[PDB]
Order: C-alpha cells, then sequence, then structure tokens
C-alpha cells in the first residue's frame, strides 16, 4: 500500500497516555517524493520519529505494507551520526563499494575539498576520538550515507539547514532529485530551505503536531497563506 501511510497517528512518549501528537491521517504511496515543511518546533521531528516507529502510538497501528509487513525504514532524524572510523566506511556504511556509485556520491555531497585538506584523506578518523571537523561538513556526511545505502525510501532531516552553501547544496539537490528519479523511490526530507521548498511533488506541512494535508503544490495556492509570499 502506501509507503508512508497515518490511520490514528496518536504517537507518545510517555509509556502511559501524554499524547505529544495525534490524529495525523497521511497516505504517501511508493515513487512520492514528499518532503516536509513546517515552522520552528511544530513537532517535525516527533512526526518523522512516528513514522519510523520510534514514539508509542495510543489510537493504533498506522498499518503498512512492503513497498514493492514491514518496517526497516531508513532514516537519519537529528543531528550528524559519525562513525568513529575512517570516513570512506563510514560513507559506505556496511555497503557494497562501486566506484563509479561512489564517485558520484561524493560529487553529489562535493566532498573532494574535504577529503583533499586532510593529510590521510578518507581514511581519517571522523567522529570522537579522532580529528574534528565542521558540523556542516559531519551533515554532508551523514546525509551522503543514507543516499549511497541505495533504499526505496529516505527519510531525510534538515540537510540544507545545517550548511547552507549554495554550490554544496546544489550539486546535492541535483544528485538528490536525478538520483530518486532512476531509482523511482520515496525519499522524505524535513527541512527550512526555502530553495526548493516548492516543487512539483507532493510536500506536506506540519505544525502543532498535526499535518494539514500531504499533496501537490497547488494546496499552498489553495491555502489562505501563501508561505507568507515565500
Amino acid at each position: 500500500n502506501f509507503c508512508v501511510q497515518i490511520i490514528g497517528g496518536f504517537f507518545t512518549w510517555t509509556p502511559d497516555g501524554i499524547p505529544t501528537l495525534s490524529n495525523i491521517t497521511i497516505r504517501i504511496p511508493r515513487g512520492q517524493l514528499t518532503m516536509i515543511v513546517g515552522q520552528v518546533g511544530c513537532g517535525k521531528s516527533s512526526l518523522l520519529l512516528a513514522t519510523l516507529g520510534e514514539m508509542q502510538k495510543v489510537s493504533g497501528a498506522v498499518f503498512w505494507n512492503s513497498n514493492l509487513s514491514r518496517g526497516p525504514v531508513a532514516y537519519a532524524s537529528q543531528k550528524p551520526w559519525l562513525l568513529n572510523a575512517t570516513v570512506e566506511e563510514n560513507i559506505t556504511f556496511e555497503s557494497p563499494f562501486n566506484k563509479q556509485r561512489y564517485k558520484m556520491v561524493i560529487e553529489a555531497c562535493s566532498l573532494q575539498p574535504d577529503i583533499d585538506i586532510l593529510p590521510h584523506g578518507d581514511q581519517t578518523q571522523i567522529g570522537e576520538r579522532g580529528i574534528n571537523l565542521s558540523g556542516g561538513q559531519r551533515q554532508r556526511i551523514s546525509v551522503a550515507r543514507a543516499l549511497y545505502q541505495q533504499t526505496n525510501v529516505v527519510f531525510l532531516d534538515d540537510p540544507f539547514s545545517a550548511l547552507d552553501v549554495h554550490l554544496s547544496d546544489h550539486l546535492m539537490q541535483a544528485g538528490i532529485l536525478e538520483l530518486l528519479r532512476d531509482d523511482k523511490r520515496t525519499v522524505v526530507l524535513v527541512t527550512h530551505k526555502l530553495q526548493y521548498l516548492p516543487h512539483a511533488d507532493w510536500i506536506i506541512a506540519m505544525k502543532d503536531g498535526t499535518i494539514q494535508r500531504e499533496g501537490t503544490l497547488k494546496d499552498f495556492q489553495r491555502s489562505e497563506c501563501q508561505l507568507f509570499e515565500h
């Protein structure tokens, strides 16, 4: 059925009661790039965790089915999770190594300057107990790790918010759209970047722990407020 379909959506973090969100009703079928947008702190992370299944639902199970009966779904959430090992092994993350695929990802991630600058290249101990890098560079490695996995569903949180460099984001944005189009996979991104906020693909708005709709960009015109005129 729908890759991201929610019936009740009464997820909560407290084991007993106190629902932090409820009345969630979305249905995202396969091959539907549905980025998630909203205001600051409007339960975007909680909704993303509830979608993965890390939050205790109250109303009931949102139901799931095999993309092409489920539960293994790619997800990254907030903050960079870095493996304290070599950068190259961090990128692969228990995945087969293809030179063309690795070069394609590093081109989209624009990690060539990062590897060249480091004296040991991508063999440096990235993360704790090693070489300390920039926060934006940590996010670029983190987001590229999920993308390189080549899965049918990809969940991302603040890909461009951590680093708003036009050169890095645009190539990553171009790489993300092209890779998703070729693979016909599902992509969900939570970010505050207005560079690609409107798109022909589906968009879902999250506010006050609920989602108004997850549909075409024409709903923004249908909505009373057109994102405050961008």
